[PDB]
C-alpha cells in the first residue's frame, strides 16, 4: 500500500519541468 | 470504486517533454 | 502475454530530464 506504490507516482511529477522551461527568460 | 490504477496510467506519458529536448528548436 | 508491472517500470524514467537541468551547463 506504499513504497513500490511511490517510485510509480514520480514520474507523475515530471510535467512540471516543462512548464519551468517555458519560464526560461535568461541563462543564470 | 480506486482510480489508483488510472494514476500509473499518466505516468508512462510524460516521456513526451524528453521528445522536445531533442528538438532543441529554441522557442517553439 | 501480461507485462503491466513492466509498464510501470518506463514511468519511473522520465525524471531523468529534470536531472539534467541539476547538472547545469558543461561542453568545455
Amino acid at each position: 500500500r506504499n513504497r513500490l506504490w511511490l517510485l510509480t507516482i514520480l514520474v507523475l511529477l515530471i510535467p512540471l519541468v516543462f512548464i519551468y522551461r517555458k519560464y526560461r527568460k535568461r541563462k543564470s
